[PDB]
């Protein structure tokens, strides 16, 4: 079997769906592909990379894209992470399987929102790899 491809989308591709790829491809990298897009590109969140250093993961190098067609039509699992995100995702491919996992938004908040919401995403992913 081919690995499966997995694609997280927040509203910048800045901060929840940063955190999402780092613990992907940590969590889910036997079996998954995994990729993270924005209905626009804010750069990675400083506090989110700075939350991530404390796990041991490095998200200082990720990129911070908009969302390609080509890696919705190959998709296994589209996630939402956000409210804005999810009502501005564009029209999805007849056969790619979306779910919306709303976590909160740590914008602009001291660092011990980004360190819950980081932990609330480490737990959605790893009950995932399990489901
Ligand atoms: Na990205």
């Amino acid at each position: 079997m081919d690995k499966k491809t997995i694609y997280f989308i927040c509203t910048g591709n800045s901060c929840r769906s940063q955190m999402a790829e780092g613990w992907g491809k940590e969590i889910l990298g036997e079996g998954w592909n995994v990729y993270s897009a924005g209905i626009e590109t804010h750069g990675v969140n400083p506090k989110a990379i700075e939350a991530m250093k404390e796990v041991d993961i490095d998200i200082s190098n990720q990129t911070s894209d908009l969302i390609d067609n080509d890696i919705l039509k190959q998709s296994d699992l589209v996630v939402t992470l956000c409210s804005d995100a999810d009502n501005n995702c564009p029209i999805l491919p007849p056969n790619v399987k979306k779910e919306h996992w709303g976590f909160d938004d740590p914008a602009g908040k001291e660092w011990s929102e980004f360190q819950r919401v980081r932990d609330e995403i480490k737990l959605a992913i790893e009950k995932f790899k399990l489901r």
